[PDB]
């Protein structure tokens, strides 16, 4: 009936990725193009077999999934989030293997191909590190002006990490891909885990989630046990954090927030290897330095937390 | 009254010098030393304000220890004389001063006034660490013997002064920071984050200029330029009080909040300088370069009345 949106989620799944997943395939204003995915959570052969079942699950086993890099662009089989997202990436629920198949084209080739058909049409929505991100931009300088617009889930600004107290989990997963997405001049919205650490759902939250009509209400209930136990050991937080669910709030709501603009760099050695450092242009600098001469991107500052709970609420509570 | 043991480490500097000049009021403080660093203007033109600052304060004997010319990973450094003047107080070009200082290195005075009085003498850091981490490690007991070190440096979960990520003595100095962050000392850090939220307007400096402080008119006279530098750089009418809210947290740190966490700073790459603290409020699954560290102090919230009109009533006193 409405007018849908194209968007390709490139994608760890992990527990919070497939909340997301979940509730874009029952967005009625946005059209799943694809889902390409990447390490993090799991490895990216797990996130690969996760996003399979999510396409079955959700009743479409048609839309493509496209695997994509297994490293980072340094190089180095990843150490991956199992003591959060478990060893299968969804909390350790073990499922049979899909039926539907991976397309023949890696992640990096699906986003060229798919900007470069619909042009200024296509936003991509990235949920994990940004290695597939950064494949496309650097074997395709036009990709930047194709895209519409690229909603980063990453970072920490003038806020603690999560892996560290320097970074973010997405970012620290490819420091490098960050850094070549965030100066790539493209239409880049960031939204880091200054803004995420304020959306959460309680114990009480997840138990209204169970007992709701919604239609993968117990499927989301079971992952998030060992995710909430997670939050629970490390954050001393009695629920979960929203990270993925909030970046997909502000593909559909951008009005549930205020953003600021600013030229984002990445660390990528030392201590603070991952670190992402906005430069809001407030102050005039005496030299030049890495913040110079590079196209500023949008950074999510603020968030109306009551709208973006009641959103996301709406979304997982659904028939 | 009892006066507490204080060795001012810094590179005059107008903000330095106005601390130097209340520190020389400040009853409850006995300034044992002031050991100078490079960073607002090279160590020489340091030692030389230092120097012309005993004068002006009516104490010559105070010693002067001049310190490292370079930071530790060496090289010529960069001057802010677009902040603190060519001469490093303002371009007022003062003749040199009588007073000489001693043979001494600054290093080597830390080390000997902490081991003269060991747990009693305090150091306010207002430059580069350079000299401080030079004691630390030439002197393996520096650190336990030292009772307290009062840092003026970094920007926490905030924006740098020299470039987005850091801010300038850190900058001026990184491995110094980082070695004496992970010494294992009483250590409480003021960053940029405290106190750019502390300010003189211009209103404030001309009632400073028409007051009968003792040092009003040179103090003025000083803050012309570095008034000048905030208007042009931070679009600010006025200036940031920044060594002197330092100066602050050691005598009324009731004025302050502060909160425990390991600090590292990062030595490299586009980041070198920046100053970060785990807050240990997160449970990490693996050790990280924060883990296994002494928490330090770093000063989190400031009651900014209460600070300027602390320093207003020290630099307006006749
Ligand atoms: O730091 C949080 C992010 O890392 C993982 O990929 C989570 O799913 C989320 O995207
Ligand atoms: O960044 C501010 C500091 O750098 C300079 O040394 C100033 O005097 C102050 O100490
Ligand atoms: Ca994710
Ligand atoms: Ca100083």
């Amino acid at each position: 009936q409405i007018r849908r949106d194209k968007l390709i989620i490139d994608t760890d799944p992990g527990i919070d990725d497939s909340m997301t997943i979940l509730m874009a395939f029952r967005a009625p204003s946005v059209e799943i193009i694809g889902l390409t995915t990447i390490f993090g959570n799991v490895d990216t052969k797990g996130a690969t077999r996760n996003a399979l079942l999510l396409c079955e699950r959700a009743g479409c086993p048609e839309v493509p999934v496209a695997e994509g890099s297994h490293e980072p662009l340094k190089g180095g089989k990843p150490r991956v989030a199992d003591f959060v997202h478990g060893s299968d990436g969804i909390g350790n629920l073990f499922l049979p293997a899909p039926s539907a198949k991976k397309v023949e084209e890696s992640a990096a080739d699906f986003l060229i191909n798919k900007v470069s058909e619909f042009p200024g049409e296509v936003s991509v929505l990235a949920l994990g590190p940004l290695t597939n991100v950064a494949l496309a931009i650097k074997r395709d300088p036009s990709f930047a002006s194709k895209v519409k617009k690229i909603v980063v889930l990453g970072g920490a600004f003038f806020a603690a990490g999560n892996v560290n107290p320097a970074a973010e989990a997405n970012i620290h997963g490819d420091p490098e891909a960050a850094d070549i997405v965030f100066t790539s001049g493209a239409d880049i919205v960031v939204v880091g885990i200054n803004i995420t650490t304020q959306v959460c759902l309680t114990d009480e939250d997840l138990l209204e989630l169970r007992n709701s009509k919604g239609k993968h209400a117990a499927f989301l209930y079971e992952m998030c046990k060992f995710y909430r136990d997670w939050h629970a050991k490390s954050d001393g937080f009695h629920g979960i954090f929203l990270h993925d669910p909030v970046s997909f709030t502000a593909v559909l709501h951008p009005e549930y927030f205020t953003f600021k603009k600013g030229v984002v760099r990445v660390e990528t050695q030392g201590i603070c290897t991952g670190h992402t450092l906005m430069d809001q242009g407030l102050k005039k600098w005496n030299s030049e330095n890495p913040w110079s001469g590079y196209k500023p991107i949008s950074v999510a500052w603020t968030v109306d937390v009551p709208k973006v709970i009641s959103f996301i609420k709406k979304l997982l509570m659904a028939p």
